[PDB]
């Protein structure tokens, strides 16, 4: 099953780190201090659709 890009930090099944897919039951950051995407473990939400 694929996603797409997110469009908001702490999702977590979007292509966060690369192209490639965070992990539900985590969560992305998109924008940290420099980090346009990092994927940071933690409750974040399902990118719905």
């Amino acid at each position: 099953v694929v996603y797409t890009d997110c469009t908001e930090s702490g999702q977590n099944l979007c292509l966060c780190e690369g192209s490639n897919v965070c992990g539900q039951g985590n969560k992305c950051i998109l924008g940290s201090d420099g980090e346009k995407n990092q994927c940071v473990t933690g409750e974040g939400t399902p990118k719905p659709q």
